[PDB]
């Protein structure tokens, strides 16, 4: 799935537990006055990351190579 460019309210007091969380959806907008990423649990829950953190990064690293299927090789 690919998210569009949504929005958020305010950031997740930290971060997530990998056992919990499934994917984040990048929300780069302008029209926004902050820029951060969104990550949702496996439970059905949806909340804001902060690019800032690393659990962020770390769920998007491992994340894009399941998602973005490069190649085998």
């Amino acid at each position: 799935v690919v998210i569009p460019s949504p929005c958020c309210m305010f950031f997740v007091s930290k971060r997530i537990p990998e056992n919990r969380v499934v994917s984040y959806q990048l929300s780069s907008r302008s029209t926004c006055l902050k820029a951060g990423v969104i990550f949702t649990t496996k439970k059905g829950q949806q909340s804001c990351g902060d690019p800032k953190q690393e659990w962020v990064q770390r769920y998007m690293k491992n994340l894009d190579a399941k998602q973005k299927k490069a190649s085998p090789r």
